[PDB]
């Protein structure tokens, strides 16, 4: 199979609204272009981009609705010896 990997020295350079790139459960998401339209506002994103939001992004409680869109902005997974417990 042919999947993308990152090493999070990668990830943490896209951590401006140019590009940004976060983390969620292991696996990298472009979201600049979503930045503008998610509902919790461009902020709460800007704050953690280019590092590991699966926290925060558990804790606010996102709907079914929320992780399915996870999907338009799927990059690549992190890299094994990346990986968080
Ligand atoms: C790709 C990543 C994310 C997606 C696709 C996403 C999606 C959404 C969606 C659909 C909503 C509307 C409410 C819902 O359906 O549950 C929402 C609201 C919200 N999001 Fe996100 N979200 C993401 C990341 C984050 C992160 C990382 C944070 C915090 C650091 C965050 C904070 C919030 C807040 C505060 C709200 C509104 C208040 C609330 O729903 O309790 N979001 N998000």
């Amino acid at each position: 199979p042919a999947v993308t990997y990152y090493r999070l020295e990668e990830v943490a350079k896209r951590n401006t609204a140019e590009e940004t790139w976060m983390v969620i459960h292991g696996r990298v998401y472009d979201i600049t272009r979503f930045l503008s339209e998610h509902p919790g506002g461009e902020e709460v994103l800007l704050e953690q981009a280019g590092a590991d939001a699966t926290e925060s992004f558990e804790d606010v409680g996102h709907s079914p609705d929320a992780r399915e869109m996870l999907k338009q902005y799927y990059i690549g997974d992190v890299h094994p010896n990346d990986l968080k417990p």
